[PDB]
């Protein structure tokens, strides 16, 4: 754990003294709290470090003191906080009781002090929830008097309002709570706030939740006063339209008013006398009831409905009389009936007593009293709901007389909103749309636009009236002349901050611009301007910005480009008096950049530049009002016209990173907030600039580079700037093709990125971002790996794994790091040494090492390899101890300050680290199924009941969290999921979770668990019958139901969720749905409508839910209820497409066709539509939307509307054109519909189509129509895509002509700017394109428009949706040969050839998939059909740029689907064999490999995906294996791969089958890739896959392919047939062929026998050891390798090796036997095997030291010996083989020997030597110590040997071999013998002998110098004058020739005998040595082997001898050493190095 910073103790002592003093203590305090806030490292250490310094008895001392000090309590308020959150993390007892003791007091003043702040209110609300979670809460009564006073000040925030009164609500929730309330100023104080100052924002809502919810409590407790209920009835008003607040307002009225009261309340009015007291009091109490839900069944009930209908139809008669009196009981009854009307039943009631007539005829009365026609319209308005009783109410004529009355402008915006909501609530219907608009009164509803301007919050109805209508409407003359468009301008401009009012404005002027005279209605340049304010305002909406652009692209003109240019100039510098001015030309220049014919127009005036200046200027001056949004305008401003546009970037990106280090940036931001600030702002721009991959060149890219480094080392502090920052970094790394990665190496940024890292511990979307950035450095370049490890990146992942153990995104991310810089190969000895050392603190009773090696343990084992290592050496095993103890010893609590953790907080850190090891090691099979084997799955759960918990601690959460996550990966396998249940733990489980309350993570793990258990039905049923699982069930339900926390509502909804989606059963579908979920979930989608979040999460269950039940039976089989609140949410979720997904899902599960009526009665079709409109590119929304609408009149509607399309055409009206586009338009969304009956639904296609033709060809220009006529295409095409025969779609267009239509049009270039035309039609292009009967004429008619294609994709670059569709046309188009070459000859232009614009487009939309998957795809199917046509290769693909550039855009997180894009370009690729040397190049195979690989560590895609794409990469291997490059496989482990795909898809058909396919071609490519598919794939197809191969008939059959390809090969039958398992797997497959008995079966047999008689005729076994020989042999001469590891044919050639010598090894052998012989050449052959260092482990795995041995020891004939001992001689050669040949016991005993049986048998000399040679080499070569043979008489025999020598018949070559041996055995042991031999004087009188044989001489003078390491040889050599023969010999050859190897020895031999001997080196002194050393230099010194060896004579002799140092300076040995470092001039030889270096 961390220390505090130092300087808090001068804080603390700052406010300890001066307690008094105040404005010392405010320093103090406002120091303390700096410290104690999270923009601190240490705020936590640091506010723990202040409690135990004792500052709250200070504290509390000065909050009492000085109670009206604000600015005290912001900051004491602050550093309780801060100990509050470390007080929760910590769990320590003696703090929680401290903090809550002495701390609770001071925040219980800051609470009573009536707190204004923000920042106070906040940390004091969440200091009391802290406190809370650790077992502490603060008396709730103790703070309601104080917070409740919070309300007396007007101007509070309404965020803050909302905190404040959800804790009032549970204060209240008590006794004590109410009643403080209720004595401190009542229901009045809070209801006052709410009503003077509440408002109808998200957070204004929730905070009326909460004083609803702290009312109703205190009605429980009868402290409401006669004030409440008025009040509560007034904020009903307040807030109608929102239910959330609606829902908790009757609640509370519900805990005010008993049922008693209602009853009678009714039958007051009926019995009491008209005009009486009590019948009027009664009425008006009725009035007050009609706001309780739940009473307004009651009412119902007991003819309530009648009774106000009556005083409606008797009080008509009486208008006349008394109208203001009548008016106002017609007011009261009508908003009654109004709020009556929530049911579908209670509408009924309505219905049933005529309620519509009465009202209707009652608006007829009502004309002139504008409150009671109010009141009606709103009792209408859910009766208007309905289609038919909406037509009822036109019939009546409503309609017709609300419109003129609000053509008359009503003045009350309460009145005129009611009128507008039930005219637009009857425009939802389609038959009354043409009675409202072509009828009459088209324009009625554009002038009332006009009227309430600014008013429209819920009152949005005249824009959704005009957006039902305009789509019908023909011209915009009508709602131009009446002002309509200038309402709606006018409207935009107000509204425009409201993000929601103005998306659906700026729709309803998109829709405006489409109709067809709009242009000259449109174009003056007001229309333009309220949309780009709109558009700069806001740019995180797409489809603001998508409808804004659509509109701007039809009436935007140049003239509004000049006129905004024309004032840039001006605006800028008069933006400090007037900062709108510069705005609103900001918003210009941003939108209008945005239209494609516009753009250039702003560039060509370098306006960029000019804003980049005038930012500067706002900066570099005194700050003024409206400079941080002007600033902030502009950076988004010239962000879009540089993106939009196509330069390079570096100019404006550098302007950016300039503007963001200006001085006075820190003093503008001092002022704002720190996440949005003028900083922030402009690094997320030039984040943005970065994204496109518009910065190319290294002068380039290292400028950019640099100047984030800059902005990030300039403001350290800002954490949002940081991120933008390090995310930019990403992006500039992959700019280049990847080149930026070595840019932001070589300036320091990749260490910048570790060191930010390093500094910032804390921040988990930091950690995140920053090895994101190193990652993909990495991927791109592992030369970096290098580099990362030297900047520690290392310990810096190792912190962050500690850290943030719990996030699962920030592994993925570090994942690949931990690989490459964890030490790869010494984990298998590291983990075993952690392994035995925690096995070891077991056996003691050291508890903390336990921990201390189990956490160093777990830091191993994240790497992914290194927890397979961990499995493979029993891990598993080892855990079952460690728990068997760590439960067992848990009194080792008390550790008595030994250790960093002690009592129970150490106990639940061992049980988590033991947990989290065997989660880590639950990675892949190898380590789960170990796991398993262990007896684990018990181990977890006694883990888990070792978890008590009896006093929650701060590692026992996360020790559940890893205990829980383990079981969920363990029990999904089934045997274990029994054990579980065996074991009782689903309710171990259930108790654990309210053991722990608050945690989501238990919770949500726990239900993960729980689900886990039940994998199949069985155990589903045996999980719902538990009791305790009974109860979870109900306690969720009942969260979902009660709790007023968005989140906790989120969280359970959660629980639920996952329980539906694991188990997937209807048994617990069912369960949950009768627990009480179904009505609940519809609850939250009734009442939090307005809420995404809880919306889209309550949908997503019931669709869960409604796939198994049938939801409406939970509202007794009335399916109007569900479905009413899916379609009122479905139109407040309109603009929210996830939303819409998940509510259209749960309508298409509720509803069937038998419920066509009862849902067109209530407009959900017209719902759908609307929504199939706004979400027109949403593939989820078409799909869910069309199953609707074929439950709403499939066939039908779609029959009718062609036919009527032909009627239209042939009479030919004037307004046809117009006409039919309408049609068209109501056309494509039935045309979504899945159709049961295509001859029927779709009988007249070709001749509507071609009625279309001519409407295009004698109207052409009709934008909107052109539009409509291709969505229909589409629709018509998409329904069919893949069925080549059905004539009803793609080919329909073609037949019909409409093909070659849609082709003139773009060929025109009159449809280019219309982009809503070119998507749809593009996408009909493509469907023509698939289907192979319309591909001729496609070919046929494509050259006149595909110039215009590469025109139109520059354009609209920037649209994703458009890009998609020309690009995936482009796809299909390049399968035809004459197709793909028409795009290389046609599509060529400004921004290259077709290649280079693709790229283009991908890296605009990298971060599309739709985008990026289409354009890899197109490269790749055109490259590959290029190279089939005979076309030549594309210059970019073969120039290896590509492969850099699509590499970049592979993310180290990019999807699965972008994944096998990228997978099939490189297949197609490999394919066309046209493109290899790009291939080999930029080592796409390896990288692809490499990627696959990563995503098993990360074990983020679902087995599904990864199915996917191994079976993807098996097809790739396959392309590669026929392109020829299966040497490039090698390189890495490309083989590998198959065997992995083999290993853990064993059982997956479709992974198989491409496996078998890929094998059979890798096989017939190489010779090689034949034998391993034979010795290692086989075996595993056989054994691992022969289920799969067994049972599906497409592996059958192709297994049979590849075992014939196998078999054709001479040798292959033999080895296939003993394969293990091969028998078991082909009559399983005769088996299947026996089944389907057919032709395939008949095929599938004839398979089989084929494959068993090749394998009978290749059953010969036909060779011996001497054929193993000759072929090595051969190889080694030829120079080829004898490595197994990389001559897979070898393999069998060993496996013989080890059979037939293994076998010759049981008997005596002579050598002149066929076997012995043979017994020879086998050994001659391992010899050869030993040779290489690559088989020393084959050849150790059979154990050849061994036999080697066995063999010299027993076999009696020294011809069989002496070949053992040769082969093993050369296998030692290598240290390791040494290691373990003379390790194992006997063997110097033994090897010796055999030298003895020797020197004593009775051979000829000749022989003789031959033998003691090799044995003796032998020796040599085994003598590893010196010490190793002091045992054996090795020394005995060697002086035996050279005795014998001295007699004769020896050559020299025996001494040199006795002489080798001697120097490795010399040792202390052998030194008397040695002196008995006289071994020295041989030796020196050798060395004097003048005669002595020159090749004999440097060994002697070797072996003299190596007997002085021991050190009595040593002064022996000294007093037997060996130093003068040396020197004496050294001055007789030194001038001679051939001599070089006796200098070389001779000072070697002085070196050695002289170093650090005083004795001798006073000697060689004497004799003049050091003068014949410099001698040596001098002369020869050119010699690089005599140079050596003379230096290190020098370096030896000055070793700790200074007198030497002084001699040989003064020797001349200097001048000397210069002229051997001259001798040099260029030589790297390796001999002239070593020289150089001595
Ligand atoms: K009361
Ligand atoms: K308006």
């Amino acid at each position: 754990k961390r220390n505090p910073d130092a300087g808090v103790a001068t804080a603390v002592q700052s406010v300890i003294q001066h307690q008094t003093f105040k404005r010392m203590l405010l320093f103090g305090l406002r120091s303390l709290a700096d410290f104690c806030s999270p923009s601190n490292q240490l705020y936590q250490e640091n506010a723990l470090d202040a409690l135990d310094r004792g500052v709250l008895s200070a504290i509390q001392t000065a909050v009492t003191t000085f109670s009206d000090d604000d600015d005290l309590m912001l900051c004491a308020s602050r550093v309780l906080w801060a100990m509050s959150v470390a007080i929760k993390e910590e769990m320590d007892p003696a703090h929680i009781a401290r903090v809550h003791s002495e701390g609770s007091p001071v925040i219980v003043a800051v609470v009573n002090s009536s707190p204004t702040d923000p920042q106070t209110i906040e940390d004091s609300m969440n200091f009391v929830d802290n406190l809370k979670r650790a077992g502490a809460p603060v008396d709730g009564a103790s703070l309601a008097g104080g917070m409740l006073s919070i309300f007396t000040k007007t101007a509070l925030d309404m965020k803050t309002a909302k905190r404040v009164t959800a804790a009032l609500a549970i204060a209240a929730e008590t006794a004590e709570g109410s009643t403080a309330l209720y004595n401190a100023g009542g229901t009045s104080v809070l209801l006052t706030y709410c009503l003077d100052q509440g408002d109808l924002s998200d957070a204004g809502v929730e905070m009326v939740e909460g004083a609803f919810d702290t009312v109703r409590y205190m009605a429980g407790y009868q402290c409401t006063d006669a004030t409440t209920l008025p009040q509560c009835i007034a904020l009903m008003d307040k807030y109608r339209g929102r239910k959330s607040a609606s829902a908790k307002g009757s609640s509370a009225l519900a805990a005010m008013i008993g049922p008693e009261q209602l009853q009678k309340c009714l039958n007051t009015l009926k019995t009491a006398e008209a005009g009486s007291a009590e019948y009027d009091e009664a009425l008006v109490t009725l009035g007050s009831m009609s706001y309780i839900s739940s009473f307004t069944d009651e009412i119902v009930r007991a003819g309530g409905v009648p009774l106000l209908i009556e005083l409606i139809n008797s009080g008509l008669p009486q208008m006349e009389g008394n109208p203001e009196k009548i008016a106002s009981m017609i007011s009261g009854a009508a908003k009654m009936l109004a709020r009556i009307a929530s049911n579908p039943v209670n509408v009924d009631a309505i219905v049933q007593a005529g309620g519509v007539a009465t009202l209707c005829t009652a608006v007829s009365y009502c004309t002139e009293s504008m409150e009671a026609l109010g009141a009606l319209c709103m009792a209408l308005v859910p009766l208007a709901s309905r289609e038919s009783l909406a037509h009822e109410i036109v019939q009546y004529q409503t309609f017709a007389t609300v419109l003129p009355i609000l053509y008359q402008n009503v003045e009350s915006p309460e009145i005129a909103a009611l009128a507008m909501e039930l005219v637009a609530t009857g425009s939802q219907h389609e038959e009354i749309q043409e009675h409202m608009l072509q009828n009459q009164a088209a324009e009625i509803c554009s002038l009332c636009c006009q009227y309430h301007t600014a008013d429209a919050s819920y009152q949005q109805h005249a824009i959704s009236a005009l957006n039902r209508l305009v789509p019908r409407l023909t011209t915009l003359h009508g709602v131009s002349e009446y002002g309509g468009i200038q309402g709606v301008i006018a409207s935009l401009n107000a509204n425009v901050n409201n993000e929601q009012v103005a998306l659906l404005a700026v729709q309803l002027l998109d829709n405006f611009s489409e109709v067809s005279d709009a242009k000259t209605y449109m174009s003056d340049g007001t229309c333009v301007d309220a949309v780009l304010a709109a558009m700069l305002e806001h740019e995180g909406n797409d489809l603001l910005i998508s409808a804004g652009v659509h509109c701007l692209a039809r009436i935007a003109t140049e003239d509004d480009c000049a006129r905004h240019l024309n004032v840039l100039d001006t605006a800028i510098q008069t933006a400090r008096g007037n900062p709108d001015g510069v705005y609103r030309v900001l918003a210009a220049i941003s939108g209008l950049s945005r239209v494609p014919s516009l753009r250039q127009i702003f560039e060509e005036k370098n306006a960029s530049d000019t804003i980049l200046a005038g930012i500067s200027s706002w900066i570099e001056c005194s700050r003024f009002e409206g400079q941080n949004r002007i600033i902030k305008a502009a950076l988004k401003t010239v962000k879009n016209m540089k993106i939009s546009g196509d330069g390079d970037l570096t100019s404006c990106f550098a302007a950016m990173c300039d503007v963001a280090c200006l001085p006075q940036v820190k003093r503008v931001v001092e002022l704002e907030e720190p996440d949005n600030n003028i900083l922030v702002a402009d690094t997320a721009a030039f984040r943005d600039l970065a994204a496109t991959m518009r910065i190319t060149g290294a002068e380039n890219l290292e400028r950019c580079i640099e100047s984030v480094l800059r902005v990030m080392r300039k403001y350290p502090d800002s954490r949002r700037a940081q991120l933008n920052c390090l995310e930019t970094l990403n992006y500039l790394a992959q700019c280049d093709g990847g080149e930026g990665v070595a840019i932001l190496s070589r300036t320091g940024g990749l260490n910048a990125v570790v060191q930010y890292l390093t500094r910032a511990p804390m921040y988990l979307d930091a950690q995140i971002a920053g090895f994101t950035v190193l990652a993909t450095s990495a991927k791109i370049d592992s030369n970096v790996g290098e580099t990362l490890r030297k900047c520690n990146c290392l310990q810096a992942l190792k912190v962050a794994m500690r850290t943030h153990a719990k996030s699962k995104e920030l592994k993925r991310t570090i994942a690949p790091l931990v690989a490459l810089l964890m030490p790869t190969d010494a984990l298998e000895t590291e983990i075993q040494e952690l392994l035995n050392e925690c096995a070891s603190a077991c056996e003691k009773n050291n508890f903390p090492h336990l921990h201390e090696n189990l956490a160093a343990l777990n830091e191993l084992l994240i790497s992914s390899e290194g927890a397979k290592i961990a499995a493979r050496l029993g891990i598993g095993a080892h855990m079952c101890k460690y728990q068997e103890y760590i439960s067992a010893h848990e009194q080792d609590a008390l550790a008595v300050t030994d250790y960093d953790i002690l009592g129970k907080d150490l106990f639940d850190a061992t049980v988590s680290e033991c947990a989290h090891a065997m989660e880590q090691v639950a990675s892949t099979r190898s380590g789960r199924n170990a796991l398993i084997k262990a007896g684990n799955v018990a181990t977890l759960i006694s883990l888990y009941e070792s978890l008590k918990a009896p006093q929650s601690q701060y590692s026992e959460e996360a020790a559940i969290h890893c205990l829980e996550a383990l079981r969920i990966l363990l029990k999904s396998d089934k045997r274990s999921a029994e054990l579980a249940f065996e074991r009782n733990f689903v309710s171990t489980l259930c108790v654990g979770i309210d053991s722990f309350p608050h945690s989501a993570p238990v919770l949500g793990a726990t239900c993960a668990c729980l689900a886990a258990m039940a994998t199949t039905p069985e155990r589903v049923q045996m999980l719902t019958a538990q009791p305790a699982f009974e109860s979870l069930l109900q306690k969720l339900v009942f969260v979902i139901q009660n709790d007023p926390s968005k989140d906790n509502k989120l969280v359970a909804m959660r629980a639920l969720q996952e329980l539906v989606e694991i188990t997937n059963d209807a048994t617990m579908a069912n369960k949950i749905a009768e627990a009480g979920a179904v009505t609940a979930l519809f609850r939250i989608i009734d009442e939090y409508g307005d809420d995404e979040q809880l919306t889209v999460q309550a949908a997503e269950v019931l669709a869960l839910l409604g796939a198994f039940e049938d939801l409406r039976r939970f509202y007794d089989n009335d399916v109007r209820f569900p479905a009413q609140v899916l379609t009122a949410a479905l139109t407040k979720q309109k603009n929210n497409e996830t939303a819409v997904v998940h509510l259209l899902d749960v309508l298409n599960k509720l509803a069937t066709s038998e419920d066509r009526a009862v849902l067109r009665e209530l407009g959900v079709m017209e719902q759908v539509a609307d929504a199939m409109r706004v979400h027109s590119e949403s593939e989820a929304v078409t799909r869910l939307g069309g199953e609707l609408f074929a439950k709403m009149g499939a066939d039908e509607q779609i029959k009718s509307l062609m036919l009527q399309i032909i009627e239209t055409v042939e009479s030919g009206a004037e307004d046809t054109a117009q006409t039919v586009d309408i049609l068209c338009g109501r056309l494509a969304v039935f045309l979504a519909a899945p159709l049961e009956d295509p001859r029927d639904a779709l009988q007249h296609t070709e001749k509507c189509l071609g009625s279309l033709v001519a409407t295009l060809q004698t109207y052409p220009g009709s934008e909107r129509l052109e539009g409509n006529v291709a969505l229909v295409c589409r629709r018509l095409c998409d329904r069919c895509f893949d069925d080549a025969d059905d004539p009803y779609g793609a080919w329909a267009v073609a037949a019909s002509g409409m093909l070659a239509q849609f082709a003139g049009m773009v060929a025109g270039e009159t449809v280019l700017a219309n982009k809503k035309f070119l998507g749809p039609a593009y996408r009909t292009f493509t469907a023509c394109c698939a289907n192979a009967y319309c591909m001729p004429t496609m070919v046929e008619v494509a050259p006149s428009f595909l110039p215009q294609t590469y025109t139109l994709l520059e354009m609209h670059k920037n649209d994703a949706e458009t890009v998609a569709r020309v690009l995936e046309f482009l796809r299909y188009f390049a399968e035809d040969p004459t197709a793909c070459g028409l795009i290389v000859q046609n599509m060529s232009g400004s921004s290259g050839d077709v290649v280079a614009l693709t790229v283009l487009l991908m890296q605009q939309h990298q971060n599309n998939d739709a985008v990026v998957c289409a354009g890899m795809e197109f490269l790749g199917a055109l490259a590959y059909t290029l190279s089939q046509a005979g076309y030549e290769p594309l210059p970019t693909l073969a120039d290896g740029s590509v492969l850099r550039d699509c590499d970049a855009l592979m993310g180290s997180n990019s999807s699965s689907a972008r994944q096998l894009a990228h997978m099939h370009m490189i297949e197609k690729m490999l394919l066309s064999k046209a493109y290899n040397d790009a291939l080999i190049q930029e080592q796409a195979l390896k990288k692809l490999t490499m990627s696959l690989k990563a995503e098993d560590d990360k074990k983020r895609f679902s087995d599904e995906e990864r199915a996917g794409l191994y079976a993807a990469m098996a097809c790739v291997l396959l392309a590669a294996g026929g392109a020829g490059l299966t040497g490039e496989m090698e390189k890495f482990n490309g083989f590998e791969v198959v065997l992995q795909a083999i290993e853990e898809f064993g059982e997956n058909p479709t992974v198989i089958k491409e496996v078998n396919r890929a094998l059979q071609g890798l096989s017939m490519a190489d010779v090689n890739m034949t034998a391993r598919t034979v010795k290692e794939a086989v075996p595993k197809l056989c054994t691992e896959a022969t289920t799969a191969i067994q049972t599906d008939a497409e592996c059958a059959d192709t297994f049979c392919d590849l075992m014939l390809q196998l078999v054709s090969q001479e040798g292959n039958g033999r080895q296939l047939l003993q394969v293990y398992g091969l028998e078991e797997t082909l009559q399983g497959v005769e088996n299947l062929a026996a089944y389907y008995g057919e032709d395939f079966g008949t095929q599938l047999s004839e398979k089989v026998a084929m494959i068993r008689q090749a394998m009978e005729d290749d059953q010969p076994r036909e060779k011996t050891c001497k054929d193993v020989y000759d072929l090595l042999n051969s190889r080694v001469q030829q120079g080829l390798s004898v490595a197994i590891s990389e001559v897979a044919i070898l393999q069998e050639e060993v496996e013989f090796l080890v059979s037939q010598m293994g076998m010759y090894n049981q008997e005596q052998l002579d050598h002149q036997t066929a076997m012995g012989a043979d017994h020879q050449y086998g050994n001659m052959a391992f010899e050869l095997l030993a040779a290489t260092s690559a088989n020393v482990k084959l050849l150790q795995a059979n154990e050849f030291s061994k036999m080697e041995l066995a063999l010299i020891k027993g076999q009696a004939d020294p011809e069989i010996v002496l070949y053992a001992v040769k082969a093993l001689t050369a296998f030692c050669k290598f240290p390791p083989a040494a290691q373990d040949t003379a390790r194992i016991q006997g063997c110097p005993a033994l090897v010796t020997e055999a030298c003895s049986k020797i020197n004593k048998s009775g051979l000829p000399n000749e022989r003789k030597e031959e033998h003691l040679c090799a044995r003796y080499f032998l020796v040599e070569r085994t003598a590893i110590n010196r010490n190793l043979y002091n045992k054996t008489p090795i020394m005995t025999e060697l002086i035996n040997s050279w005795n014998d020598y001295d007699k004769g018949a020896y050559t020299t070559t025996l001494l040199r071999f006795v002489f080798r041996a001697m120097r490795r055995v010399v040792s202390d042991a052998h030194v008397e013998e040695l002196l008995k031999a006289n071994v020295l004087q041989r030796l020196i009188g050798i060395i004097s002998d003048v005669n002595a044989d020159m090749a004999l001489l440097p060994d002697v003078l070797f072996l003299l110098g190596s007997l002085a390491v021991v050190p009595e040889i040593k002064t022996k050599i000294g007093e037997l004058n060996g130093i003068a023969a040396c020197t004496d010999l050294l001055q007789r050859a030194l001038p001679k020739p051939n001599t070089a190897p006796v200098v070389t020895n001779v000072c070697l031999a002085f070196a050695n005998i002289c170093i650090g001997h005083k004795k001798n080196t006073e000697i060689f002194s004497k004799l003049g040595g050091p003068a014949l050393n410099v001698k040596v230099l001098n002369d020869r010194g050119h010699e690089y082997d005599v140079c050596n060896a003379a230096s290190v004579l020098l370096c030896n002799l000055l070793y700790k001898n200074e007198s030497m140092k002084k001699l040989l300076g003064t020797n001349g040995a200097p001048a000397a050493l210069v002229k051997g470092l001259s001798n040099y001039d260029g030589s790297e030889e390796k001999t002239a190095i070593r020289c150089l270096e001595s």
